[PDB]
């Protein structure tokens, strides 16, 4: 068909789209992009007369009559979301109502930003005798079996999503899973951009070192003994 | 410098490596690629007159050399490893070695196969009240507490790298640790491979689907209500 392309921008770096994703986005005719959370500079791979449109300042069904008008006149409609869509990507909504409208379209995957945060901090999740595994969250109520303290209790490598003010409710539940107060610890603003910022330390140290830093904005925090290397 | 660029192939599809990972590769005097793991596919973005060595047939002390007299000759020297490196990915030998000989590095992140596997299915990992997280691991013996049967209590979304033959015990663990029989599931080989394959089902049924696939080698599984959608 023409498919409606949904495409996954990466963690920040202009570069770091796949070349699947630039030879998409540097022939739209439409794009749709996640307003300031996708980097502005990709922006400029695409054609002198592309149509750009920010879904930040839209609701769903200005998104989907933009994308129906996009295929009806022939044009080639991306829809640039950050990351990978599949980890905290909100796709479903847009999906269902293509559906609705038997619009075709596909799916390119990106680079997650935990992949991006531990390039960019030179360091593996997983390393024999310390942690085989990951365990991926994000920090208004969250079921027990599912919190950050339950995941505790596995000690192993861990990423979680948060708004940074809440550094203390989340280092406290890492302790009270019994991560010892030693355990390293990383804070990461906009992994890959430009002014990408690293805050290293351990579970009792690193409250004060983020305050002290004052960065505000969302960060990954990395979790484990997999970052003592 | 001229540094040593350690560069993340992606999950196979040859256009799913980042636009970065193409242009040091499509440039790199020296290319060291990881044997059947990465598609040879990628090999074709080399120059004319490159020179290409297959890690697979080769051990340590050999890729170094490699490297170093890449070095020494003023020569573009890429590492290409399969996926991403900071999930199973085995840099931390050559980093090491490297820093032994006083080399200049950098890595570049690629897509995993598990976004990869996603995208592929179309399927979000989270999904809003059905899980906020994922647990990565893998299935010669396993600490309690890093257990499938443990990790399997949160009833989130998992991601299990196995050899597929072992496909009973990693069911039974996830029973066990209380997933119910009619979860869905999938298995996953050789994700946006040309040859990729997915058998789904749900944790009763599944052994038999892939006994009767016959499909053997590796492959990703895919666990929890997220595949509902």
């Amino acid at each position: 068909m023409n498919k409606v392309h949904f495409v996954g921008a990466g963690p920040g770096d202009k570069e770091l789209i796949t070349l699947k994703g630039y030879k998409l986005l540097s022939n739209a005719d439409v794009v749709i992009y996640a307003g300031s959370l996708v980097n502005p500079e990709l922006l400029e791979y695409c054609k002198e007369d592309c149509q750009i449109h920010n879904s930040a300042h839209m609701d769903l069904q200005e998104i989907i009559d933009v994308m129906r008008e996009g295929i009806e006149n022939n044009k080639s409609v991306v829809r640039l979301q950050t990351g990978d869509f599949s980890i905290y990507g909100s796709i479903r909504e847009q999906v269902e109502d293509l559906n609705k409208l038997n619009i075709d379209y596909d799916c390119t995957p990106g680079v997650s930003s935990f992949l991006g945060a531990a390039s960019s901090l030179g360091v593996e999740y997983t390393v024999p005798e310390i942690s085989q595994s990951v365990i991926i969250t994000r920090m208004t109520p969250v079921p027990e079996k599912e919190s950050i303290q339950s995941y505790a209790k596995h000690q192993t490598s861990m990423v979680i999503f948060l708004s940074v003010q809440e550094i203390e409710k989340v280092v406290s539940k890492l302790l009270e899973g019994g991560y010892p107060k030693d355990t390293p610890i990383a804070v990461i603003y906009k992994a890959t951009w430009a002014d990408e910022k690293i805050v290293k330390g351990t579970l009792s140290d690193i409250a004060v070192k983020v305050k002290e830093n004052n960065i505000n904005k969302t960060a990954l925090i990395m979790v484990g003994r997999f970052l003592g290397e």
